[PDB]
RNA sequence: AGGGAU
């Protein structure tokens, strides 16, 4: 938008939730209505040398119409745990993915 | 390590 109120500047968005470690088949379910860029192709995760995940991801999209979509079940759920969102705009997701730690 | 405010 250009008259609004804005979070983000791309068609990515992070991920937050599930338990320790996850898949990225269990994220494209819960963006059931979006894509992810190229599926298996644009998932992303954090984590340590120590051996777990940092408890938090990411999700590239195609459009600006998935991330708007991916940001309606922000903070959802599978039906036995629950699952985080929050738009982004790729800076970050590289910012992290290539310099995470303890 | 744990449900944070993402």
């Amino acid at each position: 938008m250009m008259l609004g109120p804005e979070g983000g500047e791309g068609f990515v968005v992070k991920l937050r939730g599930l338990p320790w470690s996850c898949s990225v088949e269990d994220v494209q379910n819960f963006l059931s209505d979006c894509t992810i860029h190229d599926g298996a192709a644009g998932v992303h995760f954090i984590y340590t040398r120590e051996g777990r995940q940092s408890g938090e991801a990411f999700v590239e999209l195609g459009s600006e119409d998935d991330v708007k979509m991916a940001l309606k079940k922000d903070r959802e759920s599978m039906g036995h745990r629950y699952i985080e969102v929050f738009k982004s705009h790729r800076t970050e997701m590289d910012w992290v993915l290539k310099h995470s730690g303890p």
